[PDB]
């Protein structure tokens, strides 16, 4: 029986992934910003699932929470880093306290969290942190700069931990879902930028993107398989759209690279 | 005659950075350069007293940024080609990064070029002509050992680029994300550099990553190929500068495509 | 020869009114928080448009921005109050920061606007306030809570002042439009409260609502109609849908108050 | 407590309509929480009915002391029934005459004061599957007139929070009331606070009929009795107008605005 | 009989190959980090003997906390080393006062503050030993060193005042000057590099190259023990080639130039 | 040509020797206290070459703010001379840390923010002095002189690496180390004695006494100093005082003794 | 039944040999000193009849601590003893604002906010001494001396106001007025120097002399303060030394012949 702390659970991925791991049989504390959005999971499985207010956004509160999980539970097992939202809007009409905002979620929260949590998963020698990515932690398009840089820097972190945590037996997984149904499992907050003309043809068909093929169940199905697997993937895209858009930028990345390749091995 | 192309760089006092205004210079284009302290740029403005001028500005600062920005808008009517460039080295295990060293980081790396972009784009915009060029490195794509904090800024900032190329291209705006190796620092000096402690956990992974990172590109080789990049017809995204950023680039690629190939059925398999 | 001052005229709605007032003749002042977005109507009209940033939740801005037009054109004409964005969510599910936010946007914001450049209209004996409300100004249903109730404070402020600037002279016009198309006007900005599958079979379809058949020139042209009425309304729907929903919305409220009215009047001594 | 008896919070509940309410509760043979600022006002109630009613110290517009009282309500009692959203306060003046800090006062009494507390008590009504959320209104809430626009903004975003949370709690038998009196007799319960602008010559003929009209009495007692008449019906209306002074302002607007829909309709609908 | 040593900054580099040697030999070692974890694996090692506690030293009531702490629950502290600190290279010019303060706190007034919290204990049992790890750079400086010769020399001379005080007491003081020692068991200490600028590359250069990288850094903790052990222990311990080399340069290059100008020197008196 | 001398801490001691010497010998000084009043004689004396203006050293905003005023209206900063600083003798334990941090903001801080103000028009010139009045203390300690001498060593260490820095920029650092000096005609800074209990009165008594007294004049080692500025090589430390001299030379017989001594423990560390 | 002394700065000289001579004569002795150490001795050789507390006499909030928790664990203090201070030399020109202050926390405020602590309980006993070190410098002063004099002045006159006061309760007051001590035995208290300026050389020079053997016997002097308390009429002031009694008479001397001199125009000014 693993100790499952998951950000974001009350939605999405999150909800999908704290009641997938409570079926299994483990032990799941959900995090959400209203401890109330977690009543359902809490109320079927009083013995196995805990609801936590946190707001990833809280360094405080951060420490306060992973103390007193580490506290009542004694362990962590697997961390799961789920909590944020969707943000669609041009370059030039993000707002310096938007990008922060959106950084504050995705990368500096998840950043702590996962420091407070890493010394007993390394000193046990074993633990999984898993952090929700997208397809947009490895490219970008018109409308989606700042959400695909902050889960790049989510996917860096990530690589880079990996590499420095594989001799203790700790296994990361970076998960890169496309799009996913949400009349079953709900998602987080969406904001969408003011559309001006200069930018709507570009930005436009973004909004459309993110605003249905995906079973977030069958989702954290894929993300149990991969943990339990001998040689768990630093990486696992979900749905056939995730995969296009990571080979098609796969291939345009490396065409560029040959295509330069004389010029930048010349200024050795 | 023609109006000369005015180049704004940041952190061009050493290293990199003052290989780029050096070039520029030497080319006959404006130069203003960046630099905490001014006086950290006198043997550029010395060497070209009529077209390098020595500006103060911590990129961390961004009220600074807008005043920068608009003072140079001011002065010179116009920025044809943006470099941001400041920044430092940093090394160090994931578990031993502070919050507030990645916070820096990414002020530095990210925050203070995203203002300092946002701030140039619509007199670029305006005027359908412009360069914004990035200074990453093959770690804004990829990380391992000791490199999580300083590849997560560089992958921030090539994502914000990738998404500006894309919406810019309409107007002519050049992106140009470089992605460089080690250079010398023969004649230009070096940028500055943090190494966290490496205990005894994660010396072994983190120890040659420190290695790496403190030493054979050409900077001025280097600094011709972002011109020559930026003067093509087909501008590209990304330019790799030397022969370590193009083998740790490749060798990524082909982790990532390997992975997703033996994973893609199960991928595919989350659909109703 | 009228002042227009716009707020949020940078796309949708506030672009097209902005639009059809040069388009009569008028001088404009179009607000947004980004000047940029506004550059081609200051070029296709340099003497008679221009375009002032604004950030109508900051207060301090609001006053220098109002000032500022009155020193260099000498007055303000017409008001139009339409800076906002839409908003979706359960109620519930409405975090006080998310409510607070579309507060300021919608409500203390224009307030704010509207109390600057009164004094210039009252003096004058001349002026008109344009709110940009909605259907929502008057109804609520599941997802819309926030926003209907923003836009009822932002309807009621407006009732109160119609009554009281009426012997000024000065006009008060409700605006309350449906969905505009805005492949021609660009589309404004939304925010979407965390959906909880409880709430989604009933929030659902909200999103799906707010996520095309009206024409924001016709809007525009009706505004200015409805001002050049010596009894202009207090209220303009647009729309089909708008008229549907408040119609819809005042059919049950008035049978429920016959329904309840002996008990309603058997209260009194 | 008997096995029929419910639990009501009552905020405002020291004097005027909330004091009716609260009392008509615990003749009821229901259990009272009243709120007030002063807790010593709802003394001789509490003397009265040891077991079945305590007083709280809460202003509606401290959102953390909201939280606290919430929270210690349900620890100590278990639940909540019914809320009633009654704390607020009378006030008059010219648009003109409001200041920026009297509006945000009184939206934070009105509006964010019981959306909070409302919040909070929602998720124990769902989980049960029962209760009762009463909003004290006024005919404010659907109309204003000169000197009320303060108040009349307020009231309507009361009522609109209402129609919208009254929709999504609707499948799990929660009920949303909003109450609509007119002025009250006074002489029995008393009243709550009141402020009234300075009245400038500019605005003097407007707004002193409203000063006389917010200062035909309604019968607190009576219209307590109709709010619980109201809750017990199967079709529970979502709006009760209270007195004929509210009826009669109620039902004018309604027919003035319907009749300026009807004039205007042809312009709305050609907007295609 | 065992001793009980507190060794700061003890996770990683020299302070931990001090840290190993005190276990090894069987006393009892307190090592601190600014986290705990840090620790983990000399803990681990050596459960019975070695704590690992929490020391921001540039914290000056945390200071206090963790000495008074130390001192409730082992009755007394022996043996101090003051080894945290980190390397710092850059020109006098591109120092920021911001940098000069911050290695003045983890390289002087912790230690000083760390020092005055233990020394009352060391008299009133009349032993105990203060270990001040400096370096060749506590006596001498040169281009990009400035900074950190600045602080280790200031360390040095609290360091010669304190133990001309405290000998009386039977209190030894020994200041530790260590060149370059391998970092390849017990990982390195942090690291800060200026930005370098044309107009000191050439000079600051070399220097950077220098402390980036010959020392056994077990051998260098066995030569503390020894000169701890030693009834007459001296007031500084060179330790490597390199350090003994830079040492006698700069006697050299001070006495030359003393007796050069002594003549005038001399000629003052009134 | 003439030269242009910002001394602080005129109004005493070294600073105010110099400060004498250089409007004598023709130069323009620019001499800071904290009180402009102390050099009323001075500015009277030569009203158009010298100038009064308020310096607390421990206040970096204001070092900030009097560099640039007087890089405004010189033009320039020949000669930096840091005189500013206080006396202080006491037990390792005695000292505050108020004490200590105090001692450190004056003798190191304060002259190393001021002097990288200056630096850059020196550098740019191509010539200059920086000239830090330090102490026989700057390279050695003893019972009750701790804080004193870790201030006074920080002062020479920084400018040991300064000195190699901006040697190729023409620029002269001057590490001056005196001994005891007549304080009647030029007086001195201020001077503060710890308490001295009997179980530090053997080892500390004796500091006290040295500190509070004689020997020097302090118009001498004013040109002494000139001497060393004006020579082809200027050298990195000037002594100032027989007694400064004997204190020094004992220092590095001991020093290298001890170094020699346990110099085979020293060596085999090495691989 | 032994009396409970409490004796501030109790570390060094005149305070430390009062609390010793209160130990021998079977008294049960709070010392207070800035730091403990020095009096671990007396601890150690009485450990039930005496404690060192650390108290530094500038920061009130702890002296409040300090006289709460003695009266809570003692249930008394009998005797007071406000000895607390340093040395301090400098022209009145020469003395900044911060020296005068801080020599004010110590010889004035300090002991003025101990003594209101713990009159409450003298008084409602009936019985009680409050012990004021002052000077010959507490009526009188001269080059040098300004501020020490202005300090233990203000002392003496809170004490003469106090005595006349607290005279019907029982409550002894005593200033003592010492010369100068020898400190080989009991240790050497603090001593501050102003900066020095040439214009008050030839004044303060002997005044700085003055201050830095000495023919006063702390043994003695404590002895001397026992006796005065131990007789009926304890006199207001008590000089110590025949320097104090000569430098004093001296004074005396003097006022009273400016006092007859000036008497008629004195008496002229009556309306
Ligand atoms: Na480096
Ligand atoms: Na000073
Ligand atoms: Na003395």
């Amino acid at each position: 029986a693993k100790v499952w702390l998951v950000t974001g659970a009350s939605s999405g991925f999150g909800r999908a992934i704290a009641e997938a791991a409570v079926a299994a049989g483990d032990t799941v504390i959900g995090t959400a910003r209203r401890t109330e959005a977690l009543d359902d999971l809490v109320a079927a499985y009083p013995d196995r699932a805990e609801a936590i207010s946190l707001d990833v956004t809280d360094g405080e509160r951060i420490d306060v929470v992973a103390a007193d999980v580490l506290a009542r539970y004694g362990r962590v097992d697997v961390l799961v880093n789920n909590a944020g939202r969707t943000q669609v809007g041009a370059f030039e009409e993000t707002t310096e306290r938007e990008l922060r905002d959106l950084f504050e979620l995705h990368v500096f929260g998840p950043a702590r969290l996962t420091r407070a949590l890493l010394p007993q998963m390394r000193e046990r020698g074993s633990g999984s942190v898993v952090n929700i990515s997208s397809f947009g932690g490895q490219l970008s398009f018109a409308g989606f700069s700042a959400y695909s840089a902050t889960k790049a820097a989510l996917e860096q972190l990530s690589e880079g931990l990996a590499d420095e945590v594989a001799p203790f037996g700790i296994k990361v997984l970076i998960v890169e879902p496309g799009a996913f149904r949400t009349n079953l499992f709900g998602k987080g907050a969406a904001y969408f930028s003011e559309e001006n003309p200069a930018y709507a043809e570009k930005v436009g068909p973004t909004r459309q993107l993110v605003q249905q093929p995906g079973d977030p169940a069958k989702a954290a199905a894929a993300i149990r398989l991969a943990l339990d697997t001998e040689k768990t993937p630093l990486r696992l895209a979900l749905g056939g759209d995730a995969v296009d858009f990571l080979t098609g930028h796969l291939d345009s990345v490396r065409a560029e690279l040959t295509e330069w390749e004389k010029v930048s091995r010349g200024t050795d």
